[PDB]
């Protein structure tokens, strides 16, 4: 698993065309204030462990920025081992339940399977772009 | 080298403090309109002939998406093959001159060594968001 971890002061998203055949996430929108953007590329090894490993992590970053909200994003192009589309959603749902079970603010899942436009502000400290590699 | 091509409504960064001992780069900031913002992480094996590549990449790309302005933006977070500062600086200033023996538009290099903040509006198209990799 490959994530971009994005201190924003705001933060929005649009689907705009499905990318797979039949996305399995509604199309949708939503924005946001202060927030860690967590751009999300699932990887073929990617298991439970991996989840559980990625959900602690954010929750100790989010932790250290005082943040109290994360968006999981999912993200096809952070690395060159992707899972399959189907497994890539599922390890993103348990990546969103094992989330909640660390993190105690509000926890986001944008759609998967579309092409989205989207708009970011990302902050200027030094912790505000981070990236991380999980696997098991 | 590792790239994301990321086609954009608008863009503009702010350097915030130094990263590095000293910048080699002078602090600034910028902002554009549609543009492909190329998101740039140098990496050890990165030389001459991968400069070229990705410079004939990145201007048969923008010819595709009918863009006009090319931002080179130095990333360190998408690779974990990084190479050291200086030489990523200098692979920089060579994609840069590169480039603009390739492409005809606007070509503007932020500068390197920096913590920045910076806002994107990416659109929402199939081909908006894409990543690339480039060897010899
Ligand atoms: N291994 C993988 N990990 C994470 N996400 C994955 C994935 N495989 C497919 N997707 C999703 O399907 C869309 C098209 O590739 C992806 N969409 C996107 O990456 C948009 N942000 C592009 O505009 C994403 O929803
Ligand atoms: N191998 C490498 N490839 C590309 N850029 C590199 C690099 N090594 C260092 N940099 C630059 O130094 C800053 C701190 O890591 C980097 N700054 C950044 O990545 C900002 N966008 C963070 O806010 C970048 O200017
Ligand atoms: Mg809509
Ligand atoms: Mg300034």
């Amino acid at each position: 698993m490959r994530l971009l971890y994005l201190h924003a002061d705001r933060f929005e998203y649009k689907t705009v065309k499905p990318a797979l055949k039949n996305p399995p996430d509604p199309p949708g929108e939503a924005s946001f204030g202060e927030a860690l953007v967590v751009f999300t590329t699932v990887e073929d090894g990617d298991g439970p462990q991996t989840v559980m490993y990625a959900a602690s992590d954010i929750a100790s970053h989010s932790s250290r920025l005082k943040v109290t909200t994360v968006i999981l994003y999912p993200y096809a192009h952070l690395s060159s081992r992707l899972a399959k589309p189907m497994a890539a959603h599922k390890r993103l749902i348990e990546l969103e339940g094992a989330l909640r079970t660390k993190f105690p603010g509000h926890v986001h899942r944008a759609p998967f399977g579309w092409y989205m436009s989207f708009s970011i502000a990302c902050k200027g400290h030094p912790l505000a772009e981070l990236s991380r590699s999980f696997t098991e």
